């Protein structure tokens, strides 16, 4: 049972059209400290299913997961479920989050599917992070659609460059077409190598190119290239609680941008 709340539930999505473990690393880092004091819904829209299963949820058999709660056959509270954290909450994916595609695209309004599926749960969170597909696919858009503040995580490289420019090209046009009524929150550049004390020139270029191709958009201090990230995420704990608290600078920044 989720008790209803004074709460206007914020969604935040973090989309990058290509293939990331920054955007999975994001909403998991982001989602975790901002239940320290706010009730928070995580929502795993990739098909990978990596969000759930580092946040330590497994579905069980004939568990109601996101699939079922786009493609209407479940009311929306049925499809959230509590986590070990008394502020936390998931709608999960597993297997057949894919077949989504083909109902969200025949549906002829796919991108806000997922904007009007989550209203009802609008009172009860504060909250709702998305980690979307790591592609153009009928569900990344839908992500987007859904969105009130979408946050951009990009490789410190020119493929992550490139996939910023396509990520703001396909927002735009989902802008214009009436799905996206949000704001961009800004981009996060990520996998930013240092050698000590000084930066790959190659990270450098990359993320000097960011302000340049989005001069209007916000660039957060960047996550560095570290394995860190991955042992946090493998134990199911803050980088803090691991002992590297610098690590999680980048994620505190996004928070003191939401309030």
């Amino acid at each position: 049972g989720l008790v209803p709340r004074g709460s206007h539930m914020k969604t935040l999505v973090i989309a990058s059209l290509s293939g990331g473990q920054g955007k999975t690393t994001t909403a998991f880092f982001l989602g975790k400290l901002l239940s320290q004091s706010a009730k928070v819904l995580f929502i795993d829209a990739d098909p990978q299913s990596n969000l759930t299963f580092f946040l330590g949820h497994e579905v069980e058999p004939s568990a109601p997961t996101l699939l079922e709660l786009i493609k209407d056959m479940v009311e929306p509270a049925d499809a959230v479920y509590s986590l070990a954290n008394s502020n936390q909450f998931l709608i999960p994916s597993d297997d057949g989050l894919s077949n989504a595609q083909e109902y969200l695209a025949s549906s002829g309004m796919g991108a806000v599917v997922l904007k009007a599926r989550l209203k009802p749960l609008s009172e009860y969170f504060d909250y709702c992070i998305i980690d979307s597909p790591p592609a153009r696919t009928q569900i990344s858009i839908a992500t987007i659609g859904a969105a009130d503040q979408l946050l951009i995580p990009a490789e410190a490289s020119t493929k992550g460059v490139n996939s910023l420019i396509r990520t703001l090209e396909i927002v735009q046009s989902l802008e214009k077409l009436g799905a996206f009524t949000g704001s961009i929150l800004g981009v996060i550049p990520f996998r930013d190598k240092w050698f000590g004390l000084s930066q790959s020139k190659d990270s450098a270029g990359a993320i000097a190119a960011m302000k340049e191709v989005a001069p209007q958009l916000r660039i957060f201090p960047s996550i560095l290239e570290s394995e860190r990230y991955k042992q946090a995420l493998n134990q199911g704990i803050l980088l803090s609680e691991l002992g590297y608290p610098d690590l999680e600078k980048p994620f505190e920044g996004v928070k003191e941008a939401l309030g």
